[PDB]
């Protein structure tokens, strides 16, 4: 198999080139094994809107009923809802088979084993058993479940709307226009389609929400309709965008804010986890409301292991994941965290607009992308983070190097992916962030005065 595909939170390749549906056997092979070390043989298995699904997903079934796995095969579902079958079946294993917001050809898989969802040397050490031939071998079962219509009844049963809304819904042609739609009229809206039609070939806009240029249908159908909010999710449907009345996007860590003001108020002193991307205005907002804020490391799966580790009732991350325990079960849902959204804008006579413009901002740079070289990215940060004089700033160097000072923060990581480094400055005033963004240039072109830094 190759090494490759096998990522820090997932596993990801190009159907018929790095993954082929033998590959993708031996993985349910090795996922199977490793349910069953846990004392799980009954594991859930779901699929995205991708070509290759109906297919590639077969080999993934075969490898856990050839362990003696109990399958529960959800069909065609958004990744969310496969991490709730994998809540409220027998069995806490799940195994989502997508390839997320990416190209068409992409396929992949994210893995629940006995209620864990995993991650580095764990994805590896699924490698490590084919390799090794460390697994397990039974003749296992197949039972055909339709989770939906519950997943749908579960949410509306707990939701409650004060005043009805109109909603544009972009799901990109991705799996989230299987629920989205029906699910938030019947919330008490009135729901705009954008890109609903499940459609593997992605005919339109790629579902990816975190790019602002995705977005832009979205902000001029909620413009040319006079519409209350518009919402976008990714190709599977564990993140969601947002787009107030004015077509304004509302970043994930501004989401937050609203979410851990509410979530906050009804649970004194919770834990609210966001990572090293979000603003720390969202750290003052947390503790002011009582909440206790946790600051942690970027990526989907390290954010979940954070909640249950440290009881948070919610978590988010700057790319969209929202995590929501109180109320629910501790999984990122974009669809969930919409449903939440539309709950609390409902019951505020303002446009979402004005509920959103209400919360303190800092003046921010957008995301800096600087491309270094695949050689250099890892030791560029060590070098920050060994090297560097950052003054009478809060260090972090939980994921690449952020300080905050009093009146601002500043962060530089590298990208996992690409040979990129991911930059973004704030501060309270034009004056301060002028100079947090020079000690950050200094230290740059301190490590290599060559370096492209284009602030
Ligand atoms: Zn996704």
């Amino acid at each position: 198999l190759p090494a490759s595909i096998f990522r820090a939170y997932d596993i990801r390749g190009v159907v018929g080139d790095t993954l082929t549906a033998e590959t993708a056997y031996w993985i349910g092979r090795a996922i199977g094994s490793e349910s069953l070390a846990r004392g799980e043989p009954c594991v859930a298995v779901g699929r995205d809107g991708r070509l290759s699904g109906p297919e590639l997903v077969k080999q993934l079934i075969q490898g856990l009923v050839d362990c003696g796995c109990q399958v529960s095969d959800v069909g065609m579902v958004p990744t969310p809802v496969l991490y709730y079958a994998a809540n409220v079946l027998e069995g806490k294993s799940g195994v989502m088979l997508t390839g997320s917001h990416n190209p068409p050809d992409y396929n992949g898989f994210k893995i629940v084993v006995a209620g864990e969802t995993l991650a580095n040397e764990q994805i590896q050490a699924l490698r490590e058993r084919i390799e090794k031939n460390d697994l397990a071998s039974g003749v296992g079962s197949v039972e055909q479940v339709d989770i939906l219509p519950r997943y749908f009844k579960q949410i509306r049963d707990d939701i409650a709307m004060a005043k009805p809304m109109k909603v544009v819904v972009d799901c990109g042609n991705g799996v989230a226009g299987v629920i989205a739609p029906q699910l938030i009229e019947a919330l008490g809206c009135s729901v705009i389609p954008l890109y609903c039609e499940v459609d593997g070939n992605f005919p339109n806009h790629h579902p990816d929400p975190g790019k602002p240029e995705n977005l832009k249908d979205l902000i001029a159908k909620v413009k040319a309709e006079n519409a209350d909010l518009g919402l976008a999710f990714d190709g599977d449907g564990d993140r969601v965008g947002v787009v107030t009345n004015t077509g304004t996007i509302i970043y994930p860590d501004r989401l937050l804010m609203l979410f851990a003001k509410d979530v906050v108020s009804r649970n004194p002193g919770a834990d609210i986890i966001f990572d090293v991307k979000c603003t720390r205005r969202l750290i003052a907002l947390i503790s002011g409301y009582g909440g206790r804020p946790v600051m942690w490391k970027t990526g989907h799966s390290l954010i979940k292991k954070k909640m249950k580790e440290t009881g948070a009732l919610l978590a988010g991350e700057m790319s969209g994941h929202v995590f929501f325990k109180e109320r629910w079960f501790g999984f990122d849902d974009g669809i969930y965290s919409a449903a939440r959204l539309l709950e609390i804008l409902s019951q505020d006579q303002r446009d979402s607009e004005h509920v959103f413009s209400a919360f303190p901002s800092d003046i921010s740079t957008p995301e800096i992308n600087i491309t270094v070289t695949e050689d250099s990215k890892f030791a560029i940060i060590e070098a920050l983070q060994r090297d560097a004089q950052w003054g009478e700033g809060n260090i972090t160097t939980l994921d690449g190097v952020r300080v905050d000072y009093p009146k601002g923060w500043g962060l530089v990581r590298a990208s996992n992916t690409t040979p990129v480094l991911v930059l973004r400055f704030e501060a309270d005033t034009e004056e301060e962030l002028e100079r947090i963004k020079t000690v950050f240039r200094n230290q740059l072109k301190a490590v290599d005065s060559s370096l492209p830094v284009p602030f």
